[PDB]
């Protein structure tokens, strides 16, 4: 909408208070023309219909237990937008930025999120599994990465590209986690998942077996459930990149990490250069190794780590 850029104030999920760019025009728009071409926030209204309406807000405060949900989407895309513009120098998730949407309240008792081709789409969870999923850091950037993902390497969403693809938004939702610095760890979704129960998660990047995914590829799944595993075969790459950053001894291979910056700058060049739709396990690992010779030169420990990294992960 045509408006005055704002600035309200309100609580997440989490209870937290943080500040959120809005637009005035007679209402108080959760929309952020501070970022590229605007942040877009919608009520779905637990419906199934989107996007939904511009979440308009009487009084530029959002401290109502419907807002919540809103609040942190529209926050936590804007620190999405930040990650990748500052670090990677990418500017939206085309890298023409475009404006970026979200939807919250989709559905009723909804235990997902998800990007639809166009927009991000947030349930609110059903109390017990999940709590309103926009809550989690890392899954709002999880969600924006799978836009990324789809404007630049294209990678199929089944069997081992998709299972890259799930990945991908891992890494990246972990490392905007990471880079706005508040709990930060290698688990996926810990702030929305089972209220009810403490010190669990979605995923686990630095131990994928805690939840029941592989962490080697002789492990792999190849049945048909999860478009072929997207979810579950993501440990294999999770635990890989969690090598390379962080470095241990994985069935017998020793890694020695590099860190987070030098991971995030290995896999966003192999996202946006190397990879391919199509691309498989042998084939990330390529485009990791060719990315860490580019940046770090052949005979670096960049490319020395990742190498151990995949050969630990049983990835040749
Ligand atoms: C329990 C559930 C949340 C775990 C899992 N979800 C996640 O792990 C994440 C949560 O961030 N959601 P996502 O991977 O984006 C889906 C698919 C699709 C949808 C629209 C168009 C085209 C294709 C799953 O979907 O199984
Ligand atoms: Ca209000
Ligand atoms: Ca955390
Ligand atoms: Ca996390
Ligand atoms: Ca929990
Ligand atoms: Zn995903």
């Amino acid at each position: 909408i045509t408006g005055t850029s704002t600035v309200g104030v309100g609580r997440g999920v989490l209870g937290d208070q943080k500040n959120i760019n809005t637009t005035y025009s007679t209402y108080y728009y959760l929309q952020d023309n501070t970022r590229g071409n605007g942040i877009f926030t919608y009520d779905a209204k637990y419906r199934t219909t989107l996007p939904g309406s511009l979440w308009a807000d009487a009084d530029n405060q959002f401290f109502a237990s419907y807002d919540a949900p809103a609040v942190d989407a529209h926050y936590y895309a804007g620190v999405t937008y930040d990650y990748y513009k500052n670090v990677h120098n990418r500017l939206s998730y085309d890298g023409n930025n475009a404006a970026i949407r979200s939807s919250v309240h989709y559905s009723q008792g909804y235990n997902n999120a998800f990007w639809n081709g166009s927009q991000m789409v947030y349930g609110d969870g059903d109390g017990q599994t999940f709590i309103p999923l926009s809550g989690g850091i890392d899954v709002v950037a999880h969600e924006l990465t799978h836009a990324v993902t789809d404007y630049t390497a294209g990678l199929i969403y089944q069997n081992e590209s998709g299972a890259i693809n799930e990945a991908i938004s891992d890494i990246f939702g972990t490392l905007v986690e990471f880079y706005a610095n508040k709990n930060p760890d290698w688990e996926i979704g810990e702030d929305v998942y089972t209220p009810g129960i403490s010190g669990d998660s979605l995923r686990s990047m630095s131990d994928p077996a805690k939840y029941g995914d592989p962490d080697h590829y002789s492990k792999r799944y190849t049945g048909t459930q999860d478009n072929g595993g997207v979810h579950i075969n993501s440990g294999i790459i999770n635990k890989a990149a969690y090598l390379i950053s962080q470095g241990g001894t994985h069935y017998g291979v020793s890694v020695v990490g590099i860190g987070r910056d030098k991971l995030g700058k290995i896999f966003y060049r192999a996202l946006t250069q190397y990879l391919t739709p199509t691309s498989n396990f042998s084939q990330l690992r390529a485009a990791a190794v060719q990315s860490a010779t580019d940046l770090y030169g052949s005979t670096s420990q960049e490319v020395a780590s990742v190498k151990q990294a995949f050969d630990a992960v049983g990835v040749k």
